[PDB]
């Protein structure tokens, strides 16, 4: 599926790559890459298939966030992913795991088309480029690596968000995740019996101590 | 309704009592009082209307810590205490509410005479005393005070788990809740909040943590 992006090169790659084992030594671009200046970054990452009560709370989240001059970054996957970029709009920045010629999932071609035009998508990829095994997990650092802090909605174990989250660990990005029933989002359960990650227990308290921080 | 209980008087008033500012100067008790001899005794109260969600584990710790030689400790109300009380038989204390010749709330008969006969039922109040809104309140402190730990699965705001809650904290118990949704127990959502309360993440190693910190 092409995308039809007439995408440029971005001068300076960002400062909050630095932290990398391994930064990225050339990033494409569409649209504002002004985004890339914003004093608050979060993170929004999850599972496909989040139920109406992770979805309903990550909509909030994201709109919130956005409403208040944040930047929400993400991978544009299915799930969490596009409902947390298409509810910052226009101010979401989208880490693409395929090159910008490209659209990837094929099924947000919506959503993604609307960031290219009113946010910003960056790929560490220059052409011709579908993803790979490798490439999401490539794709994941760099949106861990460029947000501020992390949150994860929901999450099973063993996936990609629970990758995602050992690497906010070692890069010491502040990791919080949405109260679960138990049995229900295990990823994000486990992170809070281990001590990895804090509990948003208040909407309004968590965006608000989190913008009063940067603001 | 009566309950038909034979009861008597406490011997001795436990030394857990001590921390109260006001302990009760005599305990009148029917059934099995060596249940006041344990090593680990767990308070497990909360709404009288639990979700589903709540009710199952709830069933399940309680059940979990009784096999394992814990007593369950809790108030016979409606809901959570009862439902942990039935789940934990006979390994179960009760404080009553009331004096030990009635029985409340009247619907929990069953499992309140099961408690009787196999668990443990205290009061403060002697004979012909009906619960009033500020007996529920002092029975609470002897509920929380008694026990080495507080469990509250589910409960609201301004409710009496709450009052509980303080309890806990003032009298230094640790205190321990179930995962909840935003908005489904904002009770026990604020004590996770407020650092207050830890929450149960992993059901049973809350329970093998809880058992080997008290060497059972």
């Amino acid at each position: 599926m092409k995308s039809h992006f007439q995408y440029s090169t971005l001068e300076n790659i960002p400062k909050a790559f630095d932290i990398l084992k391994d930064p990225p030594k050339k990033l494409y671009c569409v649209g504002d890459t002004k985004l890339l200046d914003t004093p608050l970054k979060v993170a929004i990452i999850g599972t496909r298939r989040p139920t109406p009560y992770s979805k309903q709370h990550t909509i909030t989240l994201a709109r919130e966030l956005a409403k208040n001059g944040a930047v929400i970054v993400s991978g544009g996957a299915l799930g969490v992913d596009i409902i947390a970029q298409e509810n910052a709009l226009p101010k979401t920045i989208m880490l693409s795991p395929c090159s910008l010629d490209f659209i990837y999932p094929t099924n947000n071609h919506k959503v993604i088309q609307e960031i290219a035009q009113n946010g910003l998508i960056l790929s560490e990829y220059e052409k011709d480029f579908m993803p790979i095994k490798g490439s999401f997990l490539a794709r994941n650092r760099l949106v861990i690596a460029l947000s501020d802090v992390v949150i994860i909605p929901q999450a099973d174990l063993k996936s990609g968000s629970m990758s995602s989250a050992r690497l906010a660990q070692k890069y010491q990005k502040p990791l919080f995740v949405l109260p679960q029933r138990l049995n229900e989002s295990d990823g994000t359960n486990e992170l809070l019996e281990k001590g990895q990650a804090q509990g948003i227990f208040n909407i309004q308290n968590f965006i608000n101590t989190l913008l009063k921080d940067y603001h």
